């Protein structure tokens, strides 16, 4: 749980996605002013955060469990002349540091740990203002049944994975207007998630030859890719955008 996160500090992103993907998500929320308070829960290194900051106005707060990630986050915000509005702090997903009706937007791209789609939608809602938006990319099914292999893997990493209708149904239950939903372009995995893991893949080996667990980790990593190229028609990330009623 430690060493994992340490290897990810090297990548510019800890999960599928893309500028365009984060951009098409914002195209469904209402314009915000510099006064708007925004929150990216599970921001990680802030890869998507800066993409977001580029398309909206307001003050953004990044929140992640892993401090090393936040350390880089603020460093990236500074290197990007915007650490005045975009700030990062450690905290937990199930105990957010906010107040009722304080936020205008709740962003989260399934990065760094999780607490169940259903659970998040309800708990995070009391922080969002009325008419405020919630946008989150979540792994889901694209059909009513898939082969066993992909079925099992997911049912062992994140069992609350489900068909899109259920996700959309949980939203309305949580008090959201299902504004929009859309599947992240296949490129969000290959180019923007797997590819990056390549540069490092080489020197990672030399750097971690003998280490036994380091190797089991890689196989695990190379197992997602070979799992995606094989079943990408049965699953993937889906961006959900809903307005609090």
């Amino acid at each position: 749980f430690s060493f994992i996160c340490n290897y990810f500090k090297l990548l510019k992103r800890q999960g599928p996605g893309s500028p365009e993907a984060t951009r098409k998500a914002v195209s469904f929320i209402n314009e915000l002013t510099d006064d708007a308070k925004i929150a990216d829960i599970g921001c990680g290194t802030g890869g998507q955060t800066l993409f977001l900051a580029d398309y909206v106005k307001g003050q953004i707060t990044g929140i992640d469990l892993f401090p090393d990630f936040i350390e880089i986050f603020n460093e990236n915000a500074v290197k990007a002349n915007c650490a005045d509005r975009v700030k990062g702090i450690t905290g937990s997903m199930d105990n957010l540091p906010f107040q009722n009706e304080e936020l205008d937007l709740i962003w989260s791209e399934g990065a760094i740990y999780n607490i169940g789609f259903e659970r998040g939608m309800n708990e995070w809602s009391k922080y969002l203002k009325k008419g405020g938006f919630i946008a989150v990319s979540e792994a889901s099914w694209f059909t009513s049944e898939r082969p066993a292999e992909i079925e099992d893997f997911w049912m062992d990493a994140y069992p609350e994975i489900s068909v899109i209708p259920t996700c959309i149904d949980k939203m309305e239950r949580a008090g959201y207007t299902p504004t929009a939903h859309f599947i992240l372009p296949e490129n969000c995995w290959t180019e923007h998630y797997f590819a990056p893991q390549d540069e490092v893949r080489e020197t990672f080996m030399k750097e971690h030859a003998g280490n036994k667990t380091a190797m089991d980790f890689m196989k695990g990593q190379q197992y997602e890719r070979s799992l995606y190229s094989k079943y990408k028609d049965y699953y993937g990330y889906v961006f959900y955008i809903g307005q609090k009623r």
